[PDB]
Order: C-alpha cells, then structure tokens, then sequence
C-alpha cells in the first residue's frame, strides 16, 4: 500500500494543449505505475530544473499516486522515455 509523490517536468517545447499531452502521456505513464488513491498538485512556480532557461514558469505536475513499489521503475522509465517530460522525480509520501 506504497504511496510515492511523482514530481513531473513538463518539456518547455511544448505548446500549451501539448502540454495537456504531455500531462495525458504522463497520466498514462503514472496508470501503468498504478490507480490507487491519487492527488493531483500541478506546480507553477517550480522553476527549479536543469532546463530553467526555458522552464522558469516551473511547469512540474506533482502526482501523489499511492500503489505497490515494484513498478517505481516502470514508472520512472514510462515517465522519463517521454520526449514531452523535461524531468521525472520519485519520492516516497506518507502512506
């Protein structure tokens, strides 16, 4: 009954509808990790990133998705493969 906080980088090349696929090519990365009890935080200030030059209105979805451990390499890697995430981060959250 894990529960791990999904910070989420959205690609700063993206307009702002494909930035909603990017947020859809998330999603369905984050359902292939699992659907237990989710709360959704969309950060726009979180400018904090490698690619800051283009990414200082901070666009990082946070997912709170509780589900089973074993797929945090899915998710990182469904996450991460994308070409519309700038960067994806797994910290472990109260259960």
């Amino acid at each position: 009954s894990k529960t791990f906080e999904v910070n989420i980088v959205l690609n700063p090349n993206l307009d702002q509808k494909q930035l909603a696929q990017a947020k859809e090519l998330a999603i369905k990365a984050l359902k292939q990790y699992g659907i237990g009890v989710e709360k959704i935080k969309l950060i726009g200030n979180a400018k904090t990133v490698e690619a800051v030059e283009k990414l200082k209105q901070g666009i990082l979805l946070v997912y709170q998705i509780e589900a089973p451990a074993d797929r945090v390499n899915d998710l990182a890697r469904e996450l991460r493969i994308l070409d519309a995430v700038r960067r994806v981060e797994v910290t472990y959250a109260a259960d």
